[PDB]
């Protein structure tokens, strides 16, 4: 099955996806010279008062926090979304060295890291509805720099020990994802899809330019996760990002002059 190896990684892909090599693939390069301002476009509402997330999962992949999303309790509207989205859950990509792991690029350079804190559109019922159509899904971006410690990051570093292998979980109940953003909402927007299997083409990108700082001491444990389960080869958790893909037919809007 799918991964990020040599055998088995993005460039493989394509054989059990096909869309792979869509029309509206991500992650994709931002030249922020031909990225326009659209002065139509809001500014983003992020409201994550009353986010209640449960669980982080080791998927074999990436982690994920998890959130309950059987109400509207942590929402994303505005910017250029019609209507209300809803987190389910947020990941990282990244990277063996600090000079790779983000999966969206600015001019070619690539971050440490990328988090992705993913909504579904409220108007499809539930997330497996909401992957299916163009619209389903909104994916706010954020790129780690190595820097200064994050402070709301570290309870997320503190349990990555006890999700050290792939299907590993552990309860993950009152973190508060606004401890993860930058102190600006503006952003590059896009068309685009999911970045890993099954790569479906369901996503409005919301791509942060403030990136968040983190600690290399943050960054070294998520480097210390594994790929394999549990009694298992160890093969380190790291450089799990898909490369750019081909931009085709799109426009890449700024919120910002």
């Amino acid at each position: 099955h799918w991964g990020y190896g040599k055998h088995n990684g993005p460039e493989h892909w394509h054989k059990d996806f096909p869309i792979a090599k869509g029309e509206r693939q991500s992650p994709v390069d931002i030249d922020t010279h031909t990225a326009k301002y659209d002065p139509s476009l809001k500014p983003l509402s992020v409201s994550y008062d009353q986010a209640t997330s449960l669980r982080i999962l080791n998927n074999g992949h990436a982690f994920n926090v998890e959130f309950d999303d059987s109400q509207d309790k942590a929402v994303l509207k505005g910017g250029p979304l019609d209507g209300t989205y809803r987190l389910i859950q947020f990941h990282f990509h990244w990277g063996s060295l600090d000079g790779q792991g983000s999966e969206h690029t600015v001019d070619k350079k690539k971050y440490a890291a990328e988090l992705h804190l993913v909504h579904w559109n409220t108007k499809y019922g539930d997330f497996g509805k909401a992957v299916q159509q163009p619209d389903g899904l909104a994916v706010l971006g954020i790129f780690l720099k190595v820097g200064s410690a994050k402070p709301g990051l570290q309870k997320v570093v503190d349990v990555l020990d006890s999700i050290k292998t792939k299907g590993k979980s552990a309860d993950f109940t009152n973190f508060d994802p606004r401890g993860l953003l930058p102190e600006s909402l503006d952003y590059w927007t896009y068309p685009g899809s999911l970045t890993t299997p099954p790569l479906l083409e369901c996503v409005t990108w919301i791509v942060l330019k403030e990136p968040i700082s983190v600690s290399s001491e943050q960054v070294l444990k998520f480097r210390k996760l594994n790929f394999n389960g549990e009694g298992e080869p160890e093969e380190l958790m790291v450089d799990n990002w898909r490369p750019a893909q081909p931009l085709k037919n799109r426009q890449i809007k700024a919120s910002f002059k």
